[PDB]
């Protein structure tokens, strides 16, 4: 169950519903199959002021390997992650 799974991905909120992100699909699966629920680390970097994070599901780790402008952001490509190397939605247009 080690290590961390990667893709180079970025969150384009005009692909989604304003209101349904990757970030909530990520805690409805979580809640129908009655796993903890997602914990993420954020960081911001000085060379740019960029952010970039990771998050842990069901003891395994997803992060992409871009920065982006903010934590939420950051966050959202984080979720996007986990969710697409698992074929599962995420809640695209
Ligand atoms: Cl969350
Ligand atoms: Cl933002």
């Amino acid at each position: 169950t080690s290590g961390v799974i990667k893709m180079a991905v970025k969150f384009d909120r005009r692909a989604y519903p304003a209101q349904i992100t990757p970030k909530m699909c990520l805690l409805e699966w979580c809640r129908r199959e009655k796993l903890a629920q997602p914990v993420y680390e954020t960081v911001q970097r000085p060379l740019d002021r960029l952010f970039s994070s990771i998050v842990t599901v069901a003891e395994q780790k997803y992060q992409s390997t871009l920065w982006d402008k903010s934590a939420a952001l950051a966050e959202q490509a984080a979720a996007i992650v986990c969710l697409r190397s698992q074929g599962l939605p995420e809640g695209r247009l």
